[PDB]
């Protein structure tokens, strides 16, 4: 997160980090607690990713730092990648991962409600990105989990920018015209979480972008109201 602030613990009890084991342990992407047994990342986050077998899945982090050998993590039963996913420009970057077993739901790891049925036509006003990602483009993977409030921009206005991407009704932008707030390198998969009658709803995956935060080039992001027919198919 570029143009953010640390948060504190217990603030985005949604937010895990997928760790992979291969060749060595290191934060992969971000993901957001959906059930007891269900995450939602990015599909793109698995490109040479093996199998499920080297992934751990842990929640209630705020630091990387606690992240020791005997710290609790979740085994990933299956990745379940969208059929049309090709790469994270081209959309359809949205992938399930079911877990081994269920989280118990605790202060620390809740999740957050997709969007509602009925409220498509919702304006919000009130959203944030969260991740371990570089603050900068030449950086490095932060310790304590970052937030960052950003505004979401319009369908034209986003495909303006970016005149040689497919921007369809299954993407959502959200950027500050002069830059300065983004997600960037290790976000990804991670939510856009925006807050309506204060209830939080994943309207966001984290998916790509032209650099971090540079003017008129706002963050790109998997549009989660358009794939909850897809989610419920898979989660049931
Ligand atoms: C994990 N890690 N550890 N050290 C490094 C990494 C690492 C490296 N790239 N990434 C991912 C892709 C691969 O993901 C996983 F497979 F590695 C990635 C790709 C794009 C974005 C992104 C950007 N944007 C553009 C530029 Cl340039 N930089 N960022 C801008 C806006 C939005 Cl909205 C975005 F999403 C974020 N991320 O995170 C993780």
């Amino acid at each position: 997160i570029v143009g953010g602030t640390a948060s504190v613990r217990g603030e985005w009890p949604w937010q895990v980090t997928l760790h992979t084991t291969s060749p060595t342990q290191r934060h992969l992407c971000g993901g957001s607690i959906i059930g007891n047994q269900w995450i939602l990342t990015a599909a793109h986050c698995f490109y040479g990713v093996e199998s499920p077998k080297i992934l751990r899945v842990y929640s209630g982090i705020l630091n990387q730092s606690e992240i020791k050998e005997d710290t609790s993590f979740f085994g990933v039963q299956e990745i379940i990648i969208h059929d049309q996913y090709k790469m994270a420009e081209s959309g359809y970057d949205i992938a399930l991962l079911k877990l081994e077993t269920t989280v118990n739901y605790t202060d620390s790891q809740r999740p957050i409600s997709l969007p509602s049925k009925g409220d498509r036509n919702v304006i919000y006003t009130d959203c944030w990105v969260t991740g371990w990602g570089y603050r900068k483009l030449r950086d490095k993977i932060q310790n304590t989990l970052q937030k960052a409030k950003i505004p979401l921009v319009t369908n034209e206005e986003c495909q303006k920018r970016y005149r040689g991407h497919k921007i369809t009704h299954k993407m959502i932008c959200a950027g500050y015209r002069e830059g300065g707030k983004d997600a960037c390198k290790g976000d990804s998969g991670g939510p856009l979480s925006c807050k309506h009658n204060e209830v939080w709803h994943l309207v966001g995956i984290t998916s790509w972008g032209e650099g971090c935060a540079q003017r008129e080039r706002p963050g790109v992001y998997t549009n989660v109201v358009e794939y909850v027919d897809w989610i419920l198919e898979k989660t049931q």
